[PDB]
């Protein structure tokens, strides 16, 4: 078994900050889950989750202004390697962030990124997808691949990337669709823009490699949905908690 977190904690929001990382430390530890997946973190954010999450490692690439972090929880989650994937033509500073690690006696490759966000950005985001579904092709056999990501994708994207590989699954999609966590960036649900207009899409995904008759998604929830005290929420988007389990 595996379970994750995967949150765009919107750490560019400087209004209600500590307040915030709070909410998100509160969660990781009613939650407790072995690994979070994180993206938009900033430097004041780290420090945070180093006081108030100390019992995840912090693995990082590269820092500049906003970036990615997977958390491994010490004792549970043996860290083995990391790989940085580039994305050679981002404009946003976006790249792909591997980890592999030991959990449970089972070797896996974690990744995260975040993909190129906005709509006139479709092209390239894409082609990012493209390059992260190779790249979990690429694992080794006997690897369990996980990503679990801020993906900005919307509409038909997936399908013009050429379409999930016949070994890649998205969680969410492999439980049914189910509709109480069918939205990860809801503005009508959720206040933390103070802008007019309802959208509600799903940018936040897990994907996952097959690895015929091992671990699948037992169970897929948001989080991050109760106000806190400053009564707006942790983060503009929702997050996900995930687990997979072995089904014989
Ligand atoms: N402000 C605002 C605002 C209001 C409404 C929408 C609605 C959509 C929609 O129906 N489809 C879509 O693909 N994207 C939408 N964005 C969006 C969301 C993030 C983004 O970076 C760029 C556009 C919106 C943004
Ligand atoms: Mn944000």
């Amino acid at each position: 078994t595996i379970s994750f977190i995967t949150w765009n904690i919107d750490g560019l929001d400087g209004c209600n900050l500590p307040e915030r990382a709070r909410g998100v430390c509160s969660c990781l530890a009613l939650y407790s889950p072995d690994v979070v997946f994180l993206q938009e973190v900033i430097p004041p954010y780290c420090a945070y989750l180093k006081k108030r999450a100390a019992s995840y490692t912090i693995i990082t690439g590269n820092e500049e202004g906003y970036f990615t972090a997977i958390l491994l929880k010490k004792g549970r989650v043996k860290f083995k390697s990391q790989e940085i994937i580039p994305f050679p033509n981002t404009k946003m500073m976006r790249n792909l962030l591997c980890v592999n690690v030991s959990l449970g006696g089972n070797e896996f490759c974690l990744m995260t990124s975040h993909l190129e966000s906005t709509r006139g950005h479709s092209a390239e985001r894409i082609r990012q997808l493209k390059t992260v579904l190779g790249k979990m092709q690429e694992a080794p056999d006997s690897t369990t691949v996980i990503f679990a990501g801020d993906t900005n994708l919307r509409d038909r994207e997936v399908i013009k990337c050429g379409g999930l590989p016949d070994n890649v699954f998205d969680a969410w999609e492999f439980l049914g669709k189910p509709k109480h966590c069918q939205y990860t960036w809801d503005t009508k649900a959720n206040n933390n823009l103070r802008i007019p207009a309802a959208c509600k899409l799903r940018f936040d995904r897990i994907f996952f490699r097959a690895e015929e008759g091992h671990l699948i998604p037992q169970s897929l929830d948001l989080v991050g949905l109760e106000k806190l005290d400053c009564g707006r929420f942790p983060s503009d988007h929702w997050g996900l908690l995930c687990t997979l389990n072995v089904v014989l």
